[PDB]
C-alpha cells in the first residue's frame, strides 16, 4: 500500500498553516481546500488543508481510495494525509490555468510545451478510463505541471468507478450538457478536455465574465458558422505555433465538444490524434 502520516507531524511543516503570500506560505486556494507550501527535509510538498461535515469527509477519503489504485507519471502522487489535510509531492510549476495565464509573472508556454502538455494529460485520463474511473472534474485547474512542464492530472474527490445522480457537482464552463443534467459517463470527461484543449489553443480561460463571448467553448459555434477562424484565436503570447498543428488540435477540440456523447472520440482516439498531431 502507501504511506500514512500523523496530524500532529503535519501541523508543523506548514508552519501552523500560515495563510500568508510567498511574494513576500498560502500559495492558493484549491475547490474545498488550500495549499500550503510543506517540507520533509530535501523533499517539498503540498499540503491540502480542508475547510456539509459528512461529504467533506467522503471527499477526503475517495481521494486516498483513487490514489492507491491509481500510479502513473501524469497523474499527481499522494504522499500522506491524516480539521483534515492531505500531502503531495509539491509540483513546481502550479496549475495548466496559472501558466496559461502566466500568473505572478511566468513566461508563457510555447507552442512545443503546449502540445506535450496535451499529450501528458490525455495520458493521464486514459489510464484513468483504462482502470475504470470518471474523473468528473477535468478542467486546467486540475492540470498540474512538474520540474519539466509535464502534465499531471490531480483533484479526485469527485471521481466514481451511463449512471444518474441527483446531486450535480463539477465546474460547469468545462461540463457537458448531459453533466448538467445529472448524468456520470466517461464521455463526459472527454468533453471537459475539448475545453481544456482551446484554453492550451487560444490562452484563454474557460470563462471570463467581462468577455464576449463569456464560454470559451462559445468559439467552436462562432467558427463552424465561418464568422471568424481558429487564426483569430490562437494565444498571441506564442512565436512558434504553425497553423497545421494548430488546426490539428483544433480538431481534436471540436470532436471532443460535440453535443451528441456517442458522437465523441474515446480518450485512446484522442490519444492517437494528438500523437499524429506531432
Ligand atoms: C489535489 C492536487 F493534486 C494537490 N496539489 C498537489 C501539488 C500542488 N503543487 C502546487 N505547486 C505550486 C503552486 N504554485 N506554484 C508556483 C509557485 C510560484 N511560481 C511563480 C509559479 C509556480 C507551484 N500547487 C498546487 N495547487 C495550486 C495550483 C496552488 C493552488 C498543488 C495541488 O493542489
Amino acid at each position: 500500500r502507501f504511506h500514512s502520516f500523523s496530524f500532529y507531524e503535519l501541523k508543523n511543516v506548514t508552519n501552523n498553516f500560515d495563510e500568508r503570500p510567498i511574494s513576500v506560505n498560502k500559495m492558493g486556494e484549491g475547490g474545498f481546500g488550500v495549499v500550503y507550501k510543506g517540507y520533509v527535509n530535501n523533499t517539498t510538498v503540498a499540503v491540502k488543508k480542508l475547510a456539509t461535515t459528512e461529504e467533506l469527509k467522503q471527499q477526503f477519503d475517495q481521494e486516498i481510495k483513487v490514489m492507491a489504485k491509481c500510479q502513473h507519471e501524469n497523474l499527481v502522487e499522494l504522499l500522506g494525509f491524516s480539521d483534515l489535510c492531505l500531502v503531495y509531492v509539491y509540483m513546481p510549476n502550479g496549475s495548466l490555468l496559472d501558466r496559461l495565464s502566466c500568473l505572478d509573472g511566468t513566461p508563457p508556454l510555447s507552442w512545443h510545451m503546449r502540445c506535450k502538455i496535451a499529450q501528458g494529460a490525455a495520458n493521464g485520463i486514459n489510464f484513468l478510463h483504462e482502470n475504470h474511473h470518471i474523473h468528473r472534474d477535468i478542467k486546467s485547474a486540475n492540470i498540474l505541471l512538474d520540474e519539466a512542464f509535464t502534465a499531471k492530472i490531480s483533484d479526485f474527490g469527485l471521481a466514481r468507478a451511463t449512471v444518474m445522480t441527483s446531486r450535480i457537482v463539477g465546474t460547469t464552463a468545462y461540463m457537458a450538457p448531459e453533466a448538467l443534467r445529472g448524468e456520470i459517463t466517461p464521455k463526459s470527461d472527454i468533453y471537459s478536455f475539448g475545453v481544456v484543449l482551446l484554453e492550451i489553443i487560444t490562452g484563454l480561460p474557460a470563462v471570463d465574465e467581462h468577455r464576449e463571448p463569456q464560454l470559451l467553448l462559445d468559439i467552436k459555434e462562432e467558427i463552424e458558422d465561418e464568422e471568424k477562424t481558429i487564426e483569430d484565436y490562437i494565444d498571441k503570447k506564442m512565436n512558434d505555433a504553425d497553423s497545421t498543428s494548430v488546426e490539428a488540435m483544433y480538431s481534436v477540440a471540436s470532436q471532443c465538444l460535440h453535443e451528441k456523447k456517442n458522437k465523441r472520440p474515446d480518450i485512446k482516439k484522442v490519444q492517437q490524434l494528438l500523437q499524429e498531431m506531432t
